[PDB]
């Protein structure tokens, strides 16, 4: 539109979304930035408009006629409006990947799979969803539709927010008070909570220690809502049984990570709240209008 | 009850059954046969109660006096009444089973388990709900549950049946000169069929063909509604891309089956229809007193 957008996310395909964008502005000029440096070819003068997931330090210093950055979801971001992408259904994919996680958590699936790589038919004790207690850490928007979504699976569904809430079939927490019997509770926890100053690092080993031993642990919020350092001790200790990772302190999660070859782990690479580049690339074309006739973009944040 | 109660099942631990049932009747007196022989130690004219799944052949002839026999879910059966478990909230741990099973294959759960093996960060194109088609065989009780809840997924779901069903959200397909259409057009197969002389065997070699190249498999009904022969050759081809099989042909899966050692297939061992003992064993202990008082029976087959 007058004006070339650049590409860049470690954790997303450049190509999958330069299609869906071209088909949706035909001979709009997308340049993919290359992993990690951030190189891009072409006249950076030429670029007005920036879709982004974590660049590089100094990535937005390149282009001076930046008019736009949009989150694929401060100290070199310009002075221009930042949006988001609003996807009407990532609290329905978020919550049936939650339920996914619970579930295999709940039917022991870990031990199954570790039973079928020995040849073995493995016997468990039965269990009702009513005797597995789950637990939601955060309850806005994406929280409290997966709390939701699980109890009508007939699990003993609690959630935990900062602030009073009333989710029907649910029982809720609140407060930081309320945080060590919250945990004490869970059987099967899941972080939800948004990542703010007030939550990174609030599932550090003193909260993680309020857990019972054996319980199983879901991450889909982001890696700092919980000192990483701090949950591989636990799992190395026992006190966690078992978890599935979908969001990481650094992503693509390192190749040493201890993460990689721990049996009771599931390592997910960011597959709950992932952007869906056909139902994107519509709401980011009209934005690159919107800035180009002077109107207000939709989604600014 | 002035009698006995022997148990017997290959796919049940006896023990948690014994325990549910002396906690139910406290001195009713349960024996657990051996699994294979079926050998049991005691008087077996004291015998009364039978509670078993597929002992072994002339198992009953063993127990002249026996009054009542309970299915855990004919040539020696004697002429006496013949009950199931009545667990009313089977229909939704099925449910919740299937939709695990489902979800695992809609977000490639068994790639990204590889993956993890290999200690590498996996990227696949981002797909909507919408735009995968899972195709439920069989709209009996369990199979309708499954299907409707499947569909508050967001996922194009279809169903099979031999006669006309409407269930709201979902395209039914009915009559044995639709499968062939139905199945080609499931992504995502699950079969949900009971078993009986016109569905064993109906997932032939013949069906499986109709579904697409790269299609992805579950069974959660019985193993014989499936040609377990072909069902192995099409995964072994590539037609099948990928399955979850939770009811085999023979159980417990014999060690030399080839499905243990596939990559793409998760074995489960009877998960999706369990029965609970500690909520089955109160209508065992009151058929019981019926027959000992002459009365009819709960949940007669």
């Amino acid at each position: 539109a007058s004006g070339a957008l650049v590409f860049y996310s470690a954790v997303d395909i450049g190509q999958d979304w330069k299609s869906a964008l071209q088909a949706a502005h035909p001979g709009l000029d997308v340049r993919i930035a290359r992993a990690g440096d951030g190189h891009v070819e072409g006249d950076p003068e030429e670029v007005r408009y920036a879709l982004v997931w974590k660049p590089p330090h100094g990535f937005f210093a390149r282009f001076p006629n930046l008019k736009l950055v949009i989150n694929l979801g401060r100290d070199d971001l310009p002075d221009v409006p930042v949006t988001r992408l609003s996807d009407p259904n990532m609290s329905q994919m978020m919550a049936s990947f939650v339920l996914f996680c619970v579930l295999r958590h709940a039917r022991d699936i870990p031990t199954f799979e570790r039973a079928q790589r020995e040849g073995r038919w493995h016997y468990v004790h039965p269990r009702t969803a009513a005797e597995i207690r789950v637990g939601v850490l955060g309850l806005g928007d994406l929280g409290a539709a997966a709390a939701l979504e699980l109890a009508r699976h007939g699990f003993d569904v609690r959630g935990w927010s900062r602030t009073p809430k009333a989710l029907e079939g649910v029982s809720c927490f609140h407060g930081l008070e309320a945080l060590p019997g919250f945990l004490a509770g869970s059987e099967i926890v899941v972080v939800m909570l948004p990542l703010t100053p007030e939550t990174r690092g609030l599932m550090n080993a003193e909260r993680l220690a309020h857990l019972p031993r054996g319980a199983k642990f879901i991450n889909v919020a982001r890696g700092p809502v919980v000192d990483e350092a701090a949950l591989i001790a636990a799992l190395r200790s026992g006190h966690i049984a078992e978890a599935t990772l979908d969001v990481f302190e650094v992503e693509p999660l390192p190749v040493g990570s201890p993460l990689w070859a721990m049996d009771n782990v599931l390592v997910t690479p960011h597959l709950a709240s992932i952007a869906i580049p056909r139902t994107a690339a519509p709401q980011i074309v009209e934005n690159i209008r919107r800035i180009e006739a002077g109107e207000p973009v939709l989604n600014q944040v």
